[PDB]
């Protein structure tokens, strides 16, 4: 079951998410619903969600020269709090594959909440 209470998600990390998912699902498309059924419930095939997660990773500014993500930049973004939950969450996920940067964002998101359900979160 996901770990939700008042120290995790880290809270300082889900306020400074706010203005990406105003960006990023208004650029999108994506319903609040969807975002949230990822993150607590099971995974779901939704092509505006896809894109919501390629944006959110643009939008934080953790991506390359041709918007791939930077998995380092992505770990060095995120608190301490969290840095080895999300290693051990992504080392078999190192090599996204995909068609689009929506496609490989979602193949990211998928194989994180896969590989830790319990600290996978989307907001
Ligand atoms: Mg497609």
């Amino acid at each position: 079951t996901p770990r939700r209470d008042a120290e995790y998600p880290p809270p300082e990390l889900l306020e400074a998410l706010k203005p990406l998912h105003d960006i990023c699902l208004g650029k999108t498309g994506v319903t609040e619903e969807a975002i949230k059924k990822f993150s607590d419930e099971e995974i779901h095939e939704d092509e505006k969600l896809k894109c919501y997660m390629n944006c959110l990773f643009h939008e934080a500014k953790v991506v390359d020269d041709n918007g791939d993500v930077h998995l380092e930049k992505l770990h060095d973004s995120l608190p301490s709090s969290m840095h080895d939950i999300a290693m051990h969450m992504g080392k078999r996920c190192l090599y996204p594959e995909g068609e689009t940067l929506c496609d490989k964002a979602f193949w990211l998101h998928k194989c994180w909440k896969q590989s830790d359900p319990k600290h996978y979160f989307l907001v």
